[PDB]
DNA sequence: CAGCGGTTGCCGTG
DNA sequence: CACGGCAACCGCTG
């Protein structure tokens, strides 16, 4: 007899789920599992937004629905995997455990443990690749032992390898339920809790909802206009667009695996086949899926990837320890509306357009504050609903000119940048209510408004909104000089 | 045995 | 529409 568990971590979907399909073959009972640490939020050292947490829960609710509609259901087991699995293996009489492979530093530790624990209860463990497009261990082997370090050579490499695998077949229409009278599988014990029930006091303000169904819905919303998909160029999108965001906002879905990377890709190749004049990497929409892939690939094969020290791809830079600047940046009180609006959108939505991420990330690091990119990653990690270990680390290294990118004099202006997309300040007005009546002339630089305009608007600097914490021209030049010196030093160490 | 090309800056100038 | 400045970048290509 075959009794299996299909363990969800990422890959919160039924489509393109090889791990699910293998867990269903010749099976008497399948137990769909999500393991939930109930004492997660009480581990003081790191914080998590109710926005990210609830997005997960909404996705788990979407899975529960998908399984009820096929006879089975989702089991939200409470505890730590290394505790929970040993019991339910023995209890449920488990022969097989299937999950989607996960290349993150922590997931490898966790999965090494669960594999050992499976062996000690006679449990077979099958873990297909399906979160990334390719098997990244393969991509590295094919390149000769090391992950590419430029996108140009990465694009060649995947062209050589060929198209990523197709999305897997849709799963069974009806599924074997779990065996009845198993106390760990009791519906009173295994329900999907609400944000209230896990101990959050403030409600989630985000406009994007979790779940496979939303994910596929938003996928169809994107392919509504195949002209747009074919002609997509990432640098030409608008970071001020909030009502109709100027990119797909598939990132939260791809992060949790509500959407299948391979499906999205497969759908792009269909469109590109019918529109031969389509955009190419690195700017194309496929290019964006390959950016994700490129950073998973390098990130997963690089020691200490999410830190500066001991990271072989990362420039060693003299970043200042500066809590007042960091705290101001974090708390959306830098006194530059463009920045503060973005960092407020971060907190209230958990998503901003990439160029808005560029604005605030540059400003923290080499642009203005000279604070370590690690501190910025930590803030994003707390708030982003699409927060992804490797992509966040990689992009923070990119924007601080620490890896992948080294033209550090290309500093974004916190005044001018968004001004050219949104000169009325509709984004600033949306996310900084306090400036809602400040005339457009001064909305990006309210310290330049004369005191009468401030009082009329209902927004006096130093009272209703903070004064800018630095002079951009002085500070950005100060930082450039520091980066130049830091590059000279690591040029001198290199000859050794 | 040294170039080619790079997802997303900006200002002052002519 | 395009340069020089910032200050001298760098991995990949046989
Ligand atoms: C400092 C910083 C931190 C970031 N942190 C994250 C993060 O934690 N998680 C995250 O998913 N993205 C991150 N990004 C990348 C990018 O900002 C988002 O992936 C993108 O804005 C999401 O919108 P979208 O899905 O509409 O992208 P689209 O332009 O529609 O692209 C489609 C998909 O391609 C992938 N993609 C797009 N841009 C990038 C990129 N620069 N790097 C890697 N993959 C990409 C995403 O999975 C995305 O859903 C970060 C960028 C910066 C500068
Ligand atoms: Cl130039
Ligand atoms: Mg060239
Ligand atoms: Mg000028």
């Amino acid at each position: 007899v075959k009794n299996s568990i299909i363990w969800f971590r990422k890959g919160l979907r039924l489509h393109d789920n090889p791990a699910l399909l293998e867990a269903c073959k010749d099976a008497k009972h399948v137990y769909p599992v999500f393991v939930l640490d109930p004492h997660f939020l009480q581990q003081s050292s790191y914080k998590v937004s109710v926005n990210r947490y609830n997005f997960l829960l909404e996705s788990l609710e979407d899975l529960q629905r998908s399984f009820q509609a096929r006879g089975s259901r989702l089991l939200v087991l409470r505890g730590k995997p290394e505790e929970v699995f040993p019991r339910v293996f023995r209890e449920w009489g488990v022969t097989q455990l299937c999950f989607e492979h996960d290349t993150e530093p922590y997931a490898k530790v966790r999965d090494a443990a669960v594999r050992r624990l499976a062996a000690e209860a006679g449990v077979e463990v099958v873990t297909p690749i399906s979160h990334t497009l390719y098997d990244t261990d393969m991509l590295v082997a094919r390149n000769g032992g090391a992950a590419p370090l430029t996108m140009q050579s990465f694009t060649k490499l995947v062209d050589r390898v060929g198209d990523p695998p197709a999305p897997a077949p849709d799963p069974p229409a009806a599924m074997p339920p779990p065996a009845e009278d198993m106390p760990s599988a009791a519906p009173a014990a295994t329900g999907v809790p609400t944000w209230q029930e896990v101990g959050f006091k403030e409600p989630p303000l985000t406009v994007f909802k979790g779940g496979e169904t939303e994910a596929l819905a938003r996928l169809e919303a994107a392919f509504q206009d195949p002209k747009w998909v074919a002609g997509f160029q990432k640098p030409d999108t608008d970071p001020s667009a909030w009502e109709k965001p100027a990119t797909t906002v598939l990132s939260p879905y791809l992060k949790f695996g509500c959407l299948s990377a391979r499906l999205f890709h497969a759908r792009l190749l269909e469109v590109y086949r019918r529109h031969p004049a389509h955009s190419q990497p690195p700017v194309s929409l496929r290019g964006q899926l390959l950016w994700r892939e490129f950073f998973y690939t390098v990130g997963s094969t690089t020691p200490n990837f999410h830190r500066m020290a001991g990271n072989p791809v990362c420039k060693q830079i003299d970043w200042d320890d500066n809590p007042e600047f960091l705290a101001a940046w974090r708390e959306a009180r830098t006194g530059f509306p463009w920045i503060d609006a973005i960092m407020t959108q971060l907190v209230t939505w958990g998503w901003m357009h990439h160029l808005a991420r560029h604005s605030v990330a540059c400003f923290l690091t080499r642009g203005d504050l000279y604070v370590s990119w690690e501190r910025g990653m930590e803030v994003f990690e707390e708030h982003l609903i699409d927060q992804d270990h490797y992509l966040n680390a990689a992009n923070w290294m990119w924007l601080s000119a620490s890896a992948f990118f080294s033209q550090y004099f290309r500093v974004y202006s916190p005044v001018v940048f968004g001004k050219k997309y949104d000169p009325e300040g509709r984004f600033i007005r949306k996310f900084l209510p306090v400036l809602k009546d400040m005339p457009a002339k001064y909305i990006y630089e309210p310290w330049t408004a004369p005191l009468e305009v401030q009082r009329k608007a209902g927004c006096v600097v130093g009272r209703d909104y903070p004064a800018p914490i630095v002079d951009h021209a002085v500070a950005s030049k100060a930082c450039i000089a520091r980066m130049a010196a830091a590059y000279r030093r690591s040029k001198g160490e290199k000859l050794a």
